[PDB]
């Protein structure tokens, strides 16, 4: 038996439903931000934003490890402030269960700070979390003082520099900690660095995932040791 402390959960498709339609939105700002910056076509726009997410995990770090010095303000203002959140739905019955659960709740976004605090009010849990971090989180030396492009490459998931920021910051046991994130890399490299692992978004599990569901409100049921009292970990 080993308890479960803490949980930590990415936000975007995980703790809203893919299918309200944020990702497709996200996809489409980048490409027009790219066509604004670079008076790109819209395809080869896309080429280069699947090219850069695939490579770097993000648009906004590609940019930069190729030297563009493109302000994650700018960025974010850009992809995520032109979304659509007024789609985002409530879901008061997942409201319901991070209330009910006890564990520490975290937050383990590669979003911004402001992205992530609008979806959170639409979902209506803005209370639930007691800790976030955040693309600042990762990236203190982007903001202020001046840098090279190269200077302070942008950290995200799935690195495992990223996955290390979160546990200190948040000061965890990875021991005692879920991770739920509906990417699947994101997913490898919390098992590497030892937390056991929910991907949300799908039925079945992949090779690095302990559990998977395809909404989150569904860990109730799925994983029942969430609801467990005994506070330290024993054997049978
Ligand atoms: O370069 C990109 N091409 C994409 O297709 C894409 N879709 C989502 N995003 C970014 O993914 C992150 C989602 O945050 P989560 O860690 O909370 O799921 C946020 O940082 C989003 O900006 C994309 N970036
Ligand atoms: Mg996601």
């Amino acid at each position: 038996f080993s308890p479960i402390n803490c949980l930590i959960f990415a936000l975007d498709d995980t703790l809203y439903p893919l299918k309200t339609g944020i990702a497709p939105a996200v996809k489409k700002n980048i490409d027009d931000f790219l066509v604004e910056k670079f008076g790109f076509s819209e395809s080869k726009a896309s080429s280069l934003r699947v090219e850069l997410f695939k490579t770097y995990g993000s648009t906004l770090a590609g940019l930069r490890a190729l030297g563009h010095d493109v302000h994650p303000d700018e960025y974010h203002s850009f992809v995520h402030g032109r979304l659509p959140y007024g789609s985002i739905e409530p879901n008061n019955k997942l409201r319901n269960l991070l209330n009910k659960i006890k564990q520490r709740k975290i937050i383990f976004t590669n979003s911004d700070k402001n992205h992530a605090v609008k979806v959170l009010k639409k979902l209506g849990l803005e209370d639930c979390f007691e800790e976030m971090i955040c693309f600042e989180t990762m990236n203190p030396n982007l903001f202020g003082s001046t840098t090279r492009p190269d200077e302070y490459p942008v950290v995200l998931k799935p690195s495992l520099t990223a996955m290390d920021i979160c546990i200190r910051v948040a000061n965890v046991d990875p021991r005692r900690t879920v991770f739920l994130d509906d990417n699947i890399h994101n997913i490898t490299a919390g098992k590497s660095v030892g937390l056991r692992t929910i991907l949300v978004g799908r039925a079945e599990k992949t090779k690095d995932a302990d559990y998977a569901v395809e909404t989150v409100t569904e860990i109730a049921t799925a994983v029942p040791e969430i609801w467990a009292t005994a506070t330290a970990t024993g054997g049978f």
